[PDB]
């Protein structure tokens, strides 16, 4: 009988770990006192690596696993997997796409609403007792019927737009080209123009932006003193120095951010600003989404060793 041997690079939740350990002989590199010793011992045996978007899989690690067949990634991104090393060797790669899309879009829209309607401060207002002792919470700003732009209209951006339509917003978007699935929303070529004409701008860029889609000083300034920036996609696509200065100056009205450079050790200055909603990178943070991601990782591994097609490959066998 066989329990295929796999190398796991970082921890997973128990609901994935248990069935992984039941089906496979799992070597936990992240629990090893000595990396080289474990690789010497089991490297030859490793037929698959189970990793995470963050951790990836280096060339040296791949070289230490000469009989490697598959690297399965928990998460959407797989930047840190050495693809050239994989393609040289006929190693296939899978990820876990699609299962997080709706929850990410939900949090983005929720964040816009929370910042615009001052929900954080309003909770504190009632909880602290200032509602009774002082009076009314200050009037906040309407969302419905106003103008929203979506920067990047892929899976996530599309789902955001669908949610915004239920609020009767005037929706525009920018991307590399118009999308066939956006017949009722206005395509805009560049991020500056997009920002100029909207009250709320969602950054939902799945990859490293092209120049005209990067969120720098010009885009931020065009978004304007009563505009709001909502970011639920990678930190690298926003100039944080430009963002902080604009928020401080009043050149940008407000921001709601779920992702930050160097997170969780995000720039302390974001804490000092009165117009910033902070979230701890949990746009995909639901029980259902995380279970689905883990299930997909496991289903790819199961399919591979069974001789069945991979569910969600990102690299073919070359």
């Amino acid at each position: 009988m066989t329990k295929p041997e796999i190398l796991q690079l970082g921890p997973y939740p128990a609901w994935d770990q248990e069935p992984l350990d039941a089906a496979f002989t799992v070597h936990r590199l992240f629990e090893a006192d000595d990396r080289a010793a474990m690789l010497a011992n089991v490297g030859d045996r490793i037929r698959a690596i189970a990793t995470r978007g963050e951790l990836g899989a280096s060339r040296a690690l791949i070289e230490a696993c000469p009989n490697l067949e598959l690297i399965s990634v928990y998460g959407v991104g797989y930047d840190a997997v050495d693809l050239a090393a994989c393609r040289e060797r006929g190693i296939q790669v899978t990820n876990t796409p699609d299962v997080l899309t709706g929850d990410v879009a939900d949090l983005g829209v929720a964040m816009m609403l929370a910042q615009s309607r001052g929900i954080i401060g309003a909770e504190t207002w009632a909880r602290s007792g200032k509602w009774a002792a002082e009076g009314l919470y200050p009037l906040k700003r309407r969302v419905f019927g106003r103008r929203a732009g979506v920067l990047g209209l892929g899976r996530i951006g599309f789902e955001v737009a669908r949610r915004l339509a239920g609020f009767d917003m005037q929706i525009s978007y920018s991307d590399i080209a118009p999308k066939s699935y956006a017949p009722d929303w206005t395509f805009v070529e560049d991020a500056v123009t997009l920002a100029r004409d909207v009250d709320f701008l969602f950054v939902t860029l799945a990859a490293s932006a092209a120049t005209r889609h990067i969120v720098g000083r010009d885009v931020i300034e065009a978004l304007g003193p009563e505009g709001m920036l909502i970011n639920i996609s990678r930190a690298s696509n926003i100039d944080e120095e430009a963002l902080i200065a604009a928020l401080a100056d009043g050149r940008l009205g407000s921001a709601a951010l779920d992702v930050f450079e160097g997170e969780p050790n995000f720039d302390p200055r974001f804490r000092d600003l009165p117009n910033v909603l902070l979230q701890p990178h949990h746009a995909s943070g639901t029980i259902e989404t995380r279970k689905a991601m883990g299930q997909l990782l496991r289903d790819n591994l199961t399919a591979h060793f069974a001789g069945s097609p991979l569910l969600t490959p990102v690299v073919l066998e070359h």
